[PDB]
């Protein structure tokens, strides 16, 4: 089940960032952010994802832009940035 501090779709920051916990429902194709075909972009391959966040699970991870909350590994927002090694 989902953690109580999962980012909600109606959170003001979520709305400002165009976050969707399901990337397939997001505006990723239209946003065409660089580095990777948009249909492969998700929190899992984003520079801002923080896997060592409190409460992280296989599905729910931290994000630098959402302090104290958890995003969905399969989500996306308009700040998506390709993770560099
Ligand atoms: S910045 Fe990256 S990890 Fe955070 S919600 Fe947006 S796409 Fe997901």
């Amino acid at each position: 089940s989902a953690p109580a501090n999962a980012v909600a779709a109606d959170n003001a920051t979520a709305i400002a960032l165009k976050y969707n916990q399901d990337a397939t429902k997001s505006e990723r194709v239209a946003a065409a952010r660089p580095g990777l075909p948009p249909e492969e972009q998700q929190c899992a391959n984003c520079q801002f994802m923080q896997a060592d966040a409190a409460g992280a699970t296989d599905e729910w991870k931290g994000c630098q832009l959402f302090p104290g909350k958890l995003i969905n590994v399969n989500g996306w927002c308009a700040s998506w940035t390709l993770k560099a090694g």
